[PDB]
């Protein structure tokens, strides 16, 4: 796996954002996590998660995307990646805060599954947000 | 944020101590500050800060811990908190004396950041210890 540059266009919610990738606007969805819903007819913590992600990506010097080993886009045409803001994985950051659950683990896009799972466990142990 | 009871087990240095929290021994590290080093291969004021903290927590009737809004432990498994000795925040007391600098401000655990920064400013104006 390798990290590639991208440019933030717009934060959408906790786990979705619009990025400029290779000179094309693309919706990206975070691999291996689910932040709570705020669009589809609002879950508890859905708003917080969004704010968190929005802040984390807006404030970054650099945004990078890292595809996994399998599919790079979902059925909705969303890029599927691990996305890093100045080197800190957004996917992990959310989970570590109890603002996301590890979810949608579709092989073979599961390289960071164990890392994320352990962040989840700590968050759960610390009774943070979703786990509170 | 809410204050929770704990029991002193041992003062370690200026910004680290061992407490009994919910019936288990844990190392705790003070949020938002850094006292000078005395362990890792001895900075100026390190010994002074240790003594201050040790005195403040040993003489207390009650010790309380106050977690902030995010992570409750660091990578070393140390609890991250605002610690209060008879209602007095140890973190602030140190800063107020110029025995610690405000440091390691890692969002979102930054609730008392401003209060501490003001204490620091006064300690600096007064040319205390580290700022002397
Ligand atoms: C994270 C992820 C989501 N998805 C799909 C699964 C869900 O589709 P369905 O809605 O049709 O079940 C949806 C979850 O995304 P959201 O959490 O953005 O809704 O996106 C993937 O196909 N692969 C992925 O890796
Ligand atoms: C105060 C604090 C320290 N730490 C870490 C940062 C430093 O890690 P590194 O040692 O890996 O740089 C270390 C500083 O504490 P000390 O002053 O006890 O060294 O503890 C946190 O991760 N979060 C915190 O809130
Ligand atoms: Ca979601
Ligand atoms: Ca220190």
């Amino acid at each position: 796996l390798h990290k590639e540059p991208a440019t933030l266009i717009k934060a959408i919610d906790g786990d979705t954002m619009k990025l400029m990738y290779k000179g094309q606007p693309m919706t990206f969805r975070l691999l291996l996590v689910d932040t709570p819903e705020t669009k589809h007819p609002v879950e508890k913590y859905g708003p917080e998660a969004s704010a968190f992600t929005k802040k984390m990506v807006e404030n970054a010097k650099k945004i990078e995307v890292e595809f996994d080993k399998g599919q790079r886009t979902d059925k909705y045409g969303r890029g599927l990646a691990y996305i890093y803001a100045d080197g800190k994985m957004v996917n992990e950051a959310l989970v570590r805060q109890g603002l996301a659950k590890v979810a949608y683990v579709y092989k073979p896009n599961n390289t960071h599954e164990q890392h994320l799972r352990k962040s989840e466990a700590q968050a759960k142990k610390e009774k943070l947000n979703i786990w509170s």
